[PDB]
């Protein structure tokens, strides 16, 4: 029959094996290794399928060249601020922490040397720094640090500069020549929401922050950085308030009586800095992203089942008490394929409910209960809707009931459709498991014999919605009265593979004819023992029950016109 | 039987535990917990119940177990009786207690990752080998059996969260003489999650 | 990968690089950048008020030597705003709805910032009509698909609507104008990828005197803004509104006492 | 025995100084196939007296790890389940023979306890635990390899 069909493919299997082993090949990225956390710990880092990394954005991405600038107290401490103005910052990379501050502009004396200046914790067992090494092909700032004071009270601003228009290191020929230029004059603003380093707007500034202006700071910064050895220095050439804008864009003067009380006594200037610059090594001293992988293996055993017995007596055979063989075949058949079909497609179904609850996507690896090797490949997902046919439905005027029916149960099951491809990340592992070719998911409807007659429209184009193909199972089991079943299924091939809803395990069983003895007496038994077991692969279902549907036909539909709150009460 | 399922759907040719007061009562835990529950196989009425983990004591015989009348009157036990090759866990029960109230939990295992027996042999060449590890969690809707939901995880479930457990459970079975046990090795509470499906601390407040 | 064996499954193939490199280069980064430039955008310009030409010297790009910035953001509540007659011509309303909003917000980012005339004066001997480019989810771009109404994103407009799996832009649709004729660097397309291949080495190294081979492979891009212009559009609750019944949220404007 | 259920990690527990000074990491290593139990230490108490006796489980091929590959790729099994017998000339670890098992030894009887343990091993993680199930006194027996029950009055 069809209906089991389409929810699981068949699959034949000789006769001595007793189960079949499913090995599935799934890619693994980790960060690192475990290392030292004690001095070392069982590993409980995540190791997270790359699929995931397709779905989320934290999968990926790793700063592990970046020449971060690195305190080492009681060495180094005059190339960096004094931590008095700012205290310690910490960031992490890689695996270690340490604590940053900006750089202070050098005025006469010598540079800094970044290559010596990055030394993270790393590094430092990883070998002394050797001048084999060579800088990123472009650095430039980070964040630019100054000060606006007014009266004594001082104020930090982290300007993000980077990707600026004029914040990118140029070449030129001059002194030495594998020298890299950073020629900054350009005009930088402090937005009338901007925040402070603390998070909170400028109190000194709060006064012209309410009427609605902004202030322009031109800003001038030069400085030199070779890329041979990391010798690099850099100097605060000019800096001070330039002009004011307004809401509007229109320069306001600076002379105007707003402007001028609330610039009264307003003194800027700058602090530190930093530098984008990355160690491009030619060997690479970083482990980057590590790749593994593991093999996960499911077993699945096939049972024996209560024989299906005949009896006959055997000198003489019968056509019209017994008739041929097609009876004992066909009863097998049906209760095979239809009890225990719809028994385990309901149990299926009720296991769902339960371990996974409602609408809820749950990530890879993390929740199962259930079957499948289409975990490794997929997000679990399960939902169900109830309609109420009675209660919910649109009809001007009779004559039209059943294109509304219609129309309702077809968009519901596009919007169930459609949010269990959202969500689930289907169709991206569907793409990925298949190569040169990309199908558009098949989608099975199974139902009484109700359902079918208003399933299929007769009036409107859409039907599952285009774009998506559909087969539609009838069957009169009572347990699908009034019931819809929804999944995912692949109908172009006829082998286990992790993206099909189910296998059927099924082992030929030969007719045995051979004349038995019960109570000391003899007849001919024609003996059957059937041997199958229902699987499932995919943890994705929906699933939808529809009621009052008599009643919405027989009785008075009506516009529930949403009477809406026009006359004083809201 | 073609539209109901009942006509065509019989078996005849189960093993199920069957219960008899005083004489055989050892492998079932005391009905002081939960009253005996009648099932139908055949024509016999029997009733059933779950059987008793056992730590450090004899374990169980499901051939001697598994006799009902309708097996009786065809004659005594004999050798020739085997087992099949796929055994499973179906119900795994538990309960939760918190405050001296008692509600038990019917977990259905029964397609579990690995809650079938497979093969593993290492002293006979018929000694089934079964071992249930996973985490196997309740819902946040998942409805406590005999009705109606639980109440000692209403504050949980109410905020939309979700617990999971950990289950450590061992057995083994031969097949061809109907000896066997089943032990508990490890049970408990481990994590908790949020409906956003991202774990928290266990030392929240509301979760401690 | 220890160097005295080679494998198929712990050795994963060049494939499996290539695959990480496709994605993290052609996806992931770029989707940052996008949402960080609409980010800095609402920052410094705020929403609905443009500003003069070359009124900005340090903001990021240099198409503003062309067209007055403009940064815009809307929402759609599907739920209240909607109107429908029956129950299978729904569908159809909704989609409805949602283009006649982008139709709009179109028109009026085109009027304020005046993109035709940049059009005309950038290419002489062509008067191409503006072309404008439609990111979205994998939920929506099948509700930009009725006949319902003739408008799509609207006459002497030609557009292209792209999918996207990333969850970070769920229900969300951004809009700004492109330029499919162009294959070069210039101020009247969004942006360009300065992207230089690379190739991949494998080497023994001996690191923390251990022994391993290991296979390395160096990404090396950027992803740059032009066009300081954008359109997002919010959608929200789309669920609820085929989930329950939406009738005529029929008004009643009060022909009665005390009104 | 960890009953507690919360499981160790061997590359940790056996990390030499001379790995200390060769650095510090155990996360490229990798466990060959062999694992196996050397000793069991079984405590004999009646009263408050405490025997130890160090028995060598090596000797007995339950007690080799074998793999069965169903959760993931590196995992092997311990099935340790049969039985030990402490005979007449069982030693102590301090070399004493033993005092609490003397009544029954100086009477030429053996006994043997039926051992039940599990337990499981990751070569490239590292984790793995093995606890106690099921231990207790089983049968006894005489010179001439008669059994001798439990109940009877000269053994109970």
């Amino acid at each position: 029959h069809e209906f089991a069909e389409l929810f699981y493919r068949t699959y034949i299997v000789t006769p001595d094996q007793a189960g079949f082993q499913l090995s599935i090949r799934r890619n693994l990225v980790w960060e690192g290794w475990t290392g030292e956390g004690l001095s070392g710990e069982k590993q409980e880092i995540s190791k997270r399928n790359i699929l995931q990394g397709l779905l989320d954005y934290t999968t990926l991405e790793t700063n592990s060249t970046e020449l971060i600038p690195v305190i080492q107290s009681g060495e180094n401490d005059e190339q960096f601020i004094d931590p008095s103005v700012l205290p310690a910052q910490t960031v992490k990379q890689g695996k270690d922490t340490f604590d940053t501050n900006f750089l202070k502009f050098s005025e006469n004396g010598e540079g800094f040397n970044l290559l010596m200046l990055a030394q993270t914790p790393s590094r430092l067992k990883k070998g002394s720094m050797t001048f084999t090494d060579s800088l990123d092909s472009r650095i430039a700032l980070k964040q630019l640090l100054i000060s606006v004071t007014k009266g004594g009270t001082t104020e930090l601003f982290a300007l993000d500069v980077n990707r600026d228009q004029y914040a990118a290191y140029t070449a030129t020929r001059e002194y030495n020549f594998r020298l890299m230029q950073l020629k900054f004059h350009t005009s930088l603003g402090l937005g009338e929401e901007s925040t402070t380093v603390a998070g909170a707007e400028s109190a000194l500034l709060k006064d012209l922050f309410d009427l609605g202006y902004r202030i322009e700071l031109d800003v001038k910064v030069d400085g030199e950085m070779n890329v041979e050895n990391g010798n690099g220095d850099t100097s605060l050439r000019a800096l001070r308030l330039a002009r004011v804008f307004d809401k509007e864009g229109k320069e306001i003067a600076l002379t105007d009586s707003r402007v001028s009380a609330a610039l009264s006594g307003l003194t800027v200037t700058g602090v530190g800095y930093s530098l984008e610059a990355r160690l491009t090594n030619i060997n690479q001293l970083e482990m980057g992203l590590l790749i593994d992988s593991d093999v996960q293996k499911q077993g699945f055993m096939i049972p024996t089942l209560p024989p299906l017995v005949i009896v006959k007596p055997a000198m003489v055979e019968d056509d019209k008490t017994y008739p041929r063989l097609e009876a004992l075949t066909t009863a097998y058949r049906i209760q095979q394929m239809r009890n225990n079909a719809v028994t385990t497609l309901l149990n299926r179904a009720d296991t769902l409910k339960s371990y996974l609850g409602v609408g809820v996507p749950h990530p890879i690896e993390s929740n199962l209960g259930l079957e499948g090797v289409g975990q490794y490949y997929v997000r679990p997902y399960y939902n169900e809707a109830t309609i109420d046919v009675l209660n919910d439905l649109n009809n001007l005027t009779s004559a039209a009931k059943q294109t509304d029916i219609q129309g309702l149960i077809v968009s519901k099951i596009n919007e169930m459709v459609y949010t269990a491809d959202q969500l689930t990340g289907y169709t991206a592992a569907l793409e990925a498991a298949f190569s040169g070719r990309s199908p558009k998911p098949h989608v099975a409807i199974g139902t009484d014999m109700r359902l079918p007659q208003y399933i299929q429209i007769n009036g409107d184009d859409r039907t599952v919605g285009i774009g998506y193909d559909y087969t539609i199972a009838r069957i009169s089991d009572l347990r699908m009265k009034d019931k819809i079943v929804m999944t995912f299924i692949l109908p172009n091939e006829s082998e286990p593979h992790p993206l099909q809803h189910g296998v059927l395990g099924f082992i030929p069983e030969y007719l045995v004819d051979f004349n038995m003895i019960r109570n000391q007496r003899i007849g001919r038994e024609i003996r059957l023992t059937p041997r199958y077991r229902y699987f499932n692969f995919l943890p994705i279902m929906l699933v939808i029950n529809v009621i009052n549907l008599e009643e919405a036909i027989a009785q008075r539909t009506a516009l529930d016109v949403n009477e809406t709150q026009v006359t004083p009460a809201s």
